[PDB]
């Protein structure tokens, strides 16, 4: 994946 999940993952490095 969702818009949040994708950004959250990006912010973490996943
Ligand atoms: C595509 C996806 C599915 C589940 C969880 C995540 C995710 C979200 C935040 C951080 C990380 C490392 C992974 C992504």
């Amino acid at each position: 994946x969702t818009p949040r999940q994708a950004r959250a993952a990006r912010a973490a490095x996943c």
